[PDB]
């Protein structure tokens, strides 16, 4: 197993024949105006401490990420990677001061890279509607990254091609719009040179075709066009210096915007008599499908939104308070839904209800309350791991003790979920 750099004579033809949807636009092709601003914006965001390592999860194991990142993008948009939902620090489009300046820079960078990507995708088609090109370049977020490699005690070796040290292992960028492009601005402060940063590429499934290691110098950009991200894997090979990147994506956010999740809560609350907001929650229907939907939405807001947000110790507050009202509002909507689950439970215990209507209700809601119990343990335990204790550390929220009648239901549902089974 081997790899090719610009030192190898075969590099230039292997690029053209086995990695042609990869494009490089070097520092020289980007205006000096933009370089200074974009690099000052990285240094700005680093100074204020806006970039954090994430307490991610992979195959059961709780792991801290080598690199430090922040997500910037459209207001209300999220990007999920490695079971962790990141929330946009918003950039200004259609309606704390140094930080708003940096976000606007990365919007300016976003606009530039978009025109470069559309252009590059035109040229790819000429070789091989025009709305498809537009939507596959319509970047809604950028994930900024940072790693000082001298503050890692030992870096993993690249295992298939001898590319040396890896900052990020071989992967695909998850959760992107199908065939969408990715644009990356890179900024560093025998085989491949160990002191220089490279992006590595290989074909999926394949360690026989030699991989490419693309040297990245101060302000070089690369572009993964079309189905590249799916057919190929990439890695980041570490240099000796620290290095930033801004990686612009079209995040598949069909169930990942503030608007989308508010609307889902609005949908669950259609089954609640809504004259007044108090603890007397009563429901319009107990038709199985309506109750199932309500309980599924309760989980969605709790686990995809509330617990994902508060697991990040309010690292967002530091740079922006955009998500503060939204998340208070989502919690209150979730709290009402606790009221709903309580009201459904009340109804199944009613002397008066035919067992036949009771059993049809349980089959509607049990998978949802099952899944609420398991994920509550997973999230609670994940907030309590020895690694998490070491610290703005991860808050388990919402959480409440049994001796607390502000909440209609208990956090531990084992009593409750177990009782509903023995019947059915
Ligand atoms: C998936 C996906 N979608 N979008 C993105 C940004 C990713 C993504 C992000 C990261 Cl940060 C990592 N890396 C690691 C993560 C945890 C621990 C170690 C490493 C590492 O690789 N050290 O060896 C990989 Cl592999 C993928
Ligand atoms: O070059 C980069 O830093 C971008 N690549 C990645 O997979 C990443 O976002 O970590």
């Amino acid at each position: 197993g081997s790899h090719m750099t610009p030192k190898d004579d075969e590099f230039y033809q292997q690029w053209q024949l086995l990695y042609p949807k990869l494009i490089l636009r070097e520092a020289s092709s980007v205006s000096e105006e933009l370089h200074k601003e974009v690099q000052e914006a990285f240094l700005t965001l680093h100074k204020h401490g806006c970039l954090f390592r994430d307490l991610v999860r992979i195959q059961g194991k709780d792991l801290l990420t080598p690199v430090s990142r922040i997500l910037i993008g459209n207001p209300g948009c999220t990007y999920k990677y490695l079971n962790t939902r990141l929330f946009t620090v918003p950039w200004p489009v259609k309606g704390e001061a140094e930080i708003a300046a940096a976000c606007e820079t990365f919007l300016k960078l976003n606009d530039y890279l978009q025109i470069e990507t559309i252009q590059a995708l035109e040229e790819l088609a000429a070789k091989e509607d025009e709305v498809d090109i537009k939507s596959r370049a319509a970047y809604n977020v950028t994930l900024l990254n940072f790693m000082d490699p001298q503050k890692m005690p030992y870096l993993k070796e690249e295992p298939y091609f001898g590319m040396g040290k890896m900052a990020v292992s071989w992967h695909h960028d998850e959760n992107l719009v199908d065939r969408s492009a990715v644009a990356v601005y890179s900024y560093s402060c025998e085989g491949r040179d160990p002191d220089i940063w490279h992006v590595g590429f290989k074909i999926s499934w394949d360690i026989e075709t030699p991989g490419l290691a693309i040297p990245l110098h101060q302000g070089d950009c690369y572009f993964m066009l079309d189905d590249l991200n799916a057919t190929h894997q990439h890695c980041v090979l570490a240099g000796s210096q620290p290095r930033f990147s801004s990686t612009h994506r079209v995040a598949e956010c069909s169930t990942g915007t503030l608007d989308y999740i508010l609307q889902r809560c609005q949908l669950a609350l259609q089954n609640v008599c809504d004259d007044v907001d108090n603890d007397d929650v009563s429901l319009k229907s107990f038709e199985p499908a309506v109750l199932k939907q309500g309980e599924e939405i309760h989980n969605e807001v709790e686990f995809e939104w509330l617990r994902q947000f508060w697991f990040q110790g309010n690292r967002y507050r530091k740079c922006t308070d955009w998500w503060c009202q939204p998340m208070a509002q989502l919690e209150a909507l979730w709290k009402k839904m606790e009221g709903v689950t309580n009201a459904v439970l009340h109804e199944v215990k009613r002397e008066g209800l035919p067992v036949e209507q009771r059993n049809e209700i349980l089959t509607a809601i049990l998978a949802s309350l099952t899944a609420r119990q398991n994920l509550r343990r997973e999230w609670h335990a994940r907030c309590q791991s020895r690694i998490a204790r070491t610290l703005q550390k991860p808050e388990c929220r919402p959480y409440w003790e049994k001796d607390d009648a502000s909440m209609p239901l208990p956090f531990d549902l084992t009593d409750i979920v177990s009782e509903l089974r023995g019947q059915l």
